């Protein structure tokens, strides 16, 4: 493979995101950062905070332009403040090249820095519509783009338990099996999709296709979970129950406010159903899907020492808009975000995490009618 030096590139923790290398200013001045499909925004913490174990100090880059403007960015989770300006940017082990960035100089901020965290800044890959202040201010990946003669595509490889890979410019072959489905970007400002039918084991959540993708549905490596709008949250969860009778669960569990712990390597995987997500195809009428083991949506939470106990904690919850396709979803593939062609690849990932009796798959092609009439224009 051609792109081997870009690959494991990628860091962090089970729930708190993947972060990598980038290198920033002159002298060189190196910071973990976020890598986040659901923003446009490349910001980085430019002054001391309890949770940062080092910034980035603007002063001591000779190369560092101000804007003298400044920058508020309000997330789902938290939110910051800071200074706008540009200077050189790299990526150790992504492409080889140096651009001249927009970045975004965190000095104050509220729930976005987390205790032991390791990552500093945030590297938002969505499009300019959603940028801040606005879309004049041109994401990181376009300034790629234009300044570079790198393709305009990277791809995600997120391992689940972490680490992973990022590869800007191509893909990497050594990273999936079988074959690349791809489904149309709707719109480029989050990296919107529609999701088309939802199975558990099998069986057609038989809701109406527009409840899917009410307001609008993306993929985003910025969010930990599978997010579903409310009614469709409803009736997984009430499928998913039935389909996992096996077992009971308090209520508290499905909605993310219990934890239910297994004894080391007991947890009966068997008896959850998988999930299956069809997505619109390239070709009129056609679709495919993607299906999830429980091993992604039940995620292990941040364990005590080493104990014989390994507790979970349920990935998947309710959202104010479409559906949210978190990390839960992509650390079962190898993701291709083909900006170039406007469309996303998935694709059996070579780290996903599965066992000897089922398997996340990428399967088509299926046959869907109405196709268009489940987005909502
Ligand atoms: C570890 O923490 C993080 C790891 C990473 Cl990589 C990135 C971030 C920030 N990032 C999270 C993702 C978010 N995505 C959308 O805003 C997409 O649009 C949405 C709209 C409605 C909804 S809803 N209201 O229905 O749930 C959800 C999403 C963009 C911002 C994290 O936060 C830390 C503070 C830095």
């Amino acid at each position: 493979g051609s792109f081997v030096e870009m690959v494991d590139n990628l860091r962090g923790k089970s729930g708190q995101g993947y972060y990598v290398e980038m290198t920033v200013g002159s002298p060189p001045q190196t910071l973990n950062i976020l890598v986040d499909t659901g923003s446009s925004n490349f910001a980085v913490g430019a002054a001391p905070h309890p949770f940062l174990h080092r910034y980035y100090q603007r002063q001591l880059s000779s190369t560092y332009r101000d804007l003298r403007k400044g920058v508020y960015v309000p997330y789902t989770q938290g939110a910051w403040a800071g200074e706008l300006g540009t200077d050189l940017v790299s990526i150790p082990h992504g492409p080889n090249v140096t651009v001249r960035a927009n970045i975004a100089a965190i000095t104050e901020s509220d729930k976005f820095f987390i205790n032991g965290s390791n990552w500093e800044g945030i590297l938002g890959l969505a499009y300019a519509e959603i940028a801040r202040p606005d879309d004049s201010l041109e994401p990181f990946f376009d300034s790629l783009v234009k300044q570079t003669h790198v393709p305009n595509l990277f791809s995600l490889q997120l391992c689940g338990a972490v680490g992973g890979s990022m590869i800007i410019g191509g893909i990497d072959h050594s990273l999936y099996t079988g074959s690349l489905w791809y489904t149309p970007i709707r719109r480029e400002w989050y990296y919107e999709v529609i999701i088309v039918r939802v199975e558990i084991n099998g069986q057609d959540l038989k809701m109406d296709c527009k409840e899917y993708n009410y307001d609008k549905s993306i993929v985003d490596s910025g969010t930990t979970n599978l997010r579903l709008p409310k009614k469709v949250f409803e009736a997984a969860v009430k499928s998913i129950k039935a389909a996992s009778s096996t077992e009971k669960f308090p209520d508290g569990f499905w909605l993310g406010e219990q934890l239910v712990c297994w004894q080391a390597g007991t947890t009966p995987w068997n008896i959850f159903p998988v999930i299956s997500l069809y997505l619109m195809g390239e070709v009129t009428n056609q679709s495919f899907r993607i299906t999830i083991l429980p091993q992604q949506y039940l995620r292990p939470v941040e364990d005590v020492a080493t104990s014989q106990d390994d507790c979970y904690k349920f990935a998947i919850s309710q959202s104010s808009t479409g559906t949210v396709m978190g990390a839960v979803i992509m650390e079962g593939f190898y993701v291709v975000f083909d900006r170039a062609r406007k469309r996303i690849g998935f694709a059996v990932s070579a780290c996903h995490v599965h066992d000897e009796f089922r398997t996340a798959a990428v399967e088509g092609p299926f046959v869907t009618l109405d196709m268009e009439d489940c987005g909502y224009n």
